[PDB]
């Protein structure tokens, strides 16, 4: 099996995972539609309470189950748990990330995009005072990339350039994944994670250099990090806080699974995953949410800042800040920046939850690296048309897959591997050849507490929210979820035929 060359290209491949387009776009507008200040509270008690307890989870599981040739959970839940239903529980590890990265990679194509028109300087030219005049051209400009709905219909009819940018983002994509995990992955990251932690750096100290007669970065800032305790009684706040956790520490998508399988079975994780996550941590609420939101809060104001993030989930990345930048001397190129600070990271998460499809191949039914690596980019590659011409396809998978999924998933893989497998063998596992040691608290954070914690938010995400989106959605919304069943279906198949495979091969052994 392959396994990560040196600690800190492990480290940087795992940081790689975490940090992406979670980080810079997700967060700012969680944060913003959120109180800002009031949403910090659950948002850093979830963090305690679910992302570092199940960060380990996921890191244990994946070591123990690459000792065995596994780094897929269908192969692993059964590990865990030998019982049919525990393979069928683990397809939601290969369906997630792959419906994921259907529409994850188009967006981190469209990051690509505007990049290279940004540094060419084919970007709108705003009228030089009033707002409107100023945000419209870059409204428009994303419009016409991404083709958005002019009429009745809800089909989107991309430009020929995003299409373009799209395959050579999935040529980028493949050229690091055949290479493999220490000379792809780990090489790219090692490059990729300073590139972007100096570039969010400098945009960072640009906005904090922002004054208008509307504010200052600072008043950004003060929005973001002050307290506001009569929201913590919100079931909204909770939901939104706890998704956060689960989609920018790349939990419940089965990557970091994926990724620690090529740990070296003696290997720490405890201190490893610790550092990946905080490193996550950093750059989403010093680095993410020192950009965005102070930018906004000092052009505009925080009430028209939070108007913006409550608009849409790509108004304030794609539209309103590079409005801002536009009206700054060097704007143009600030906003190459920021745009190709996105692209990497969302090329460093993308092959990341590539990655579990690949190991699926490789493990299970036996494909070369290359021949794994090209089928998983082939059915990336054609279902992603779904994303492209569909309108809001994307939102319904960054739904299912990516919202309600993970946090079913997570609390599915915390079951099977605290309460099934076994919590005191779980305890040892995550703990075996650790440079530090879990602190004994934690043991019952996650025997008791994160699992009620997580039942509980499904319970109200299911009575509360889900009956509208079943009821209150465009009929299309089926297209989507039809797809994405069958998704589900065929990968159910897959495993099937893996499992034929296993039994014919022992049957010849
Ligand atoms: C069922 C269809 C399977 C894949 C068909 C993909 C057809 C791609 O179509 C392309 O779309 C681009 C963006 O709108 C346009 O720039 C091009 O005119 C067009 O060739
Ligand atoms: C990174 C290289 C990507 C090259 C993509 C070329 C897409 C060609 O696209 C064309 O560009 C013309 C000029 O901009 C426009 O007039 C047309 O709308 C468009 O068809
Ligand atoms: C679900 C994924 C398939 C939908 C994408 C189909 C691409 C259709 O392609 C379209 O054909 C039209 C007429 O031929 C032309 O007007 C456009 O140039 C082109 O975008
Ligand atoms: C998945 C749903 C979105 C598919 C993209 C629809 C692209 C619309 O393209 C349409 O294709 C029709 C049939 O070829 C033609 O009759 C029309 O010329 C054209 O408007
Ligand atoms: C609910 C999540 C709380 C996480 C914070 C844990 C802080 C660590 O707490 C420490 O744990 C050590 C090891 O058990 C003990 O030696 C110390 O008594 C204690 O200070
Ligand atoms: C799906 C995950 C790989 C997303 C990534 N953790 C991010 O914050 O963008
Ligand atoms: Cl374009
Ligand atoms: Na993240
Ligand atoms: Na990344």
């Amino acid at each position: 099996r392959e396994h990560w060359a040196t600690r800190l290209g492990l480290i940087l491949a795992m940081a790689g995972n975490a940090v992406g387009l979670g980080n810079f776009l997700r967060f700012p507008v969680q944060a913003a539609e959120n109180g800002g200040g009031a949403f910090m509270i659950p948002y850093i008690i979830a963090f305690l309470l679910v992302g570092i307890p199940l960060m380990w989870i996921e890191w244990a599981m994946g070591r123990y189950g690459g000792a065995q040739g596994h780094g897929t959970t269908p192969a692993i839940f059964y590990l865990l748990w030998r019982n049919r239903f525990a393979k069928i529980l683990g397809v939601f590890g290969l369906w997630i990330p792959l419906v994921v990265a259907i529409y994850y990679v188009y967006i981190e194509s469209w990051t690509l995009g505007f990049a290279i028109k940004f540094l060419v300087g084919l970007v709108p030219e705003p009228p030089p005072t009033d707002p409107d005049s100023i945000l419209r051209p870059f409204k428009e400009f994303l419009y016409s990339y991404i083709g958005v709905p002019k009429g009745d219909e809800p089909i989107l009819k991309p430009s020929l350039f995003a299409y373009i940018v799209f395959l050579i983002t999935m040529f980028i994509n493949v050229s690091i994944l055949i290479r493999g995990i220490s000379k792809g992955i780990e090489r790219f990251a090692k490059i990729a994670m300073p590139t972007l932690f100096i570039l969010a750096v400098f945009l960072v100290i640009r906005v904090f250099l922002l004054e208008t007669p509307n504010g200052t970065a600072a008043d950004g800032l003060n929005f973001l990090w002050t307290p506001d305790f009569e929201k913590l009684k919100d079931p909204g706040v909770w939901i939104a806080a706890v998704g956060q956790i689960f989609f920018t520490l790349s939990l419940g998508f089965g990557a970091i699974i994926t990724y620690a399988s090529y740990v070296r079975k003696d290997q720490d994780i405890v201190l490893s995953g610790l550092t990946a996550a905080t490193l996550n941590e950093k750059a989403e609420v010093i680095l993410g949410g020192s950009i965005s939101i102070p930018a906004a809060v000092a052009f505009f104001g925080v009430a028209n800042a939070v108007a913006i993030a409550k608009a849409g989930a790509f108004n304030l990345g794609f539209i309103t800040l590079p409005a801002i930048f536009s009206q700054t001397a060097g704007g143009t190129f600030l906003g190459f920046l920021w745009f190709f600070l996105l692209f990497f990271a969302g090329l460093t998460s993308s092959i990341a939850i590539m990655q579990p499809m690949i190991a699926f191949l490789e493990d299970e039914l036996k494909l070369s690296r290359k021949h794994a690596v090209l089928w998983t980019a082939a059915i990336v590659f054609f279902s992603a048309h779904l994303v492209m011409f569909l309108n809001k396809s994307l939102d319904e998978m960054d739904f299912w897959a990516g919202t309600i999924g993970v946090v079913f998933f997570g609390l599915t893989e915390l079951i099977i591997f605290f309460w099934i497998f076994g919590a005191d063998k779980a305890w040892e596992e995550i703990n075996r050849g650790g440079i530090i040691k879990v602190p004994r608290i934690y043991y019952y954070v996650m025997r008791y507490i994160t699992p009620a914690f997580l039942a509980v938010l499904l319970v109200v995400w299911a009575r509360e929210y889900i009956p509208k989106i079943m009821e209150e959605t465009h009929w299309t919304v089926w297209i989507t979820r039809f797809y994405i069943i069958g998704l589900f279906l065929f990968l159910t198949f897959l495993v099937f035929l893996a499992e034929r495979r296993r039994n014919h091969e022992s049957a010849g052994t």
